[PDB]
């Protein structure tokens, strides 16, 4: 297969891992779009202009929306950045984001050339 295909297989592997039971204890806040209204976060969409979550990343991967690994990584990192922008840095969800980003960055680094 081509490099872009092989790199997107690596990306799909990472996505499956981020959604796996292994990481569920800290990944679960990132599974679905933030329901701002339901959670009482009435300022969320004033602060976060581009919401992102792992179900949206999964839909985009399934729809062949991602043309390369860089585009995939941009959405996963946008998801983490939204968490660091919105939440005070001492909040539990930020610790969970940092742990899941550690999983992401270390495996993303193993991208086949
Ligand atoms: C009620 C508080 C709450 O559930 C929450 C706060 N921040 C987030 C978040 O950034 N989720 C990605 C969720």
């Amino acid at each position: 297969m081509g490099k872009l295909s092989e790199q997107l297989k690596h990306c799909n592997g990472i996505l499956k891992e981020l959604l796996s039971k292994k990481h569920a204890a800290y990944a679960w806040p990132f599974y679905k779009p933030v329901d701002a209204s339901a959670l009482g976060l009435h300022d969320y969409h004033d602060i976060i202009k581009h919401p992102m979550d792992l179900s949206t990343v999964k839909r985009k991967m399934e729809n062949r929306d991602y043309r390369d690994a860089q585009e995939f990584a941009a959405d996963v990192r946008l998801m983490f950045s939204n968490c660091y922008k919105y939440n005070p840095p001492d909040h539990d969800v930020v610790a969970m984001a940092r742990k899941l980003q550690d999983v992401f960055e270390f495996r993303y680094a193993k991208m086949p050339d």
